[PDB]
């Protein structure tokens, strides 16, 4: 058929109960996912063609960074609580990857600072329980996943994308398919 298990998605052999609709792993670190987000769109080209009443969740990840790396993982939390992940996205992947001016937990919050956020918001939010539970949200997603690698998107805790098995190709071809596939999986 056009949509195939082992091709554009595999399923997941333990299905995750209460997972969000569509849900995508990232690191700041991470090489493709700089790609994913900032060339290629894939996010926000996966919401133009959602089912609605279908939200996107996205995640930071951890094992890449070592202590920088959790540092992002707990200032996405912040991001998340704040709800202003569309203000500190391309800032926070540029800090880490272009410039390389994110070296440490200060640096991190500079961006939220230069992005509008008060300081005393901030830092609220970063020594929040709030904030520390999504943490542990983020990792425990990880785990219920049996999350190997970044970039990564589930759909309804059943289906993985698998954009091994997509095209190359004109990397507009390969969004489209890969947006094209999240909302098939969504209808499923």
């Amino acid at each position: 058929a056009q949509y195939e298990d082992g091709k554009q998605y595999t399923t997941l052999e333990k299905p995750v109960a209460g997972a969000p609709q569509v849900l995508e792993f990232f690191s700041f670190f991470c090489p493709h996912c700089y790609q994913f987000e900032e060339v290629l769109h894939i996010s926000d080209n996966v919401k133009k063609k959602l089912p609605e009443g279908v939200k996107m969740t996205k995640y930071h990840v951890n094992f890449m960074g070592g202590d920088l790396g959790k540092d992002l993982t707990q200032a996405w939390a912040v991001a998340m609580a704040l709800g202003v992940e569309d203000k500190v996205t391309v800032p926070l992947f540029e800090g880490v990857q272009k410039t390389q001016t994110i070296r440490s937990a200060s640096d991190i919050r500079d961006v939220f600072i230069n992005a509008g956020i008060k300081g005393e918001e901030y830092d609220a939010a970063w020594n929040s329980f709030v904030v520390k539970s999504l943490v542990a949200q983020q990792e425990k997603a990880a785990a219920d996943v049996q999350l190997r690698g970044v970039p990564a998107m589930f759909v309804n805790g059943k289906y993985q994308l698998n954009p091994q098995g997509m095209d190359t190709s004109n990397m507009d071809v390969f969004v489209q398919q890969y947006a094209d596939t999240v909302k098939y999986l969504s209808e499923k």
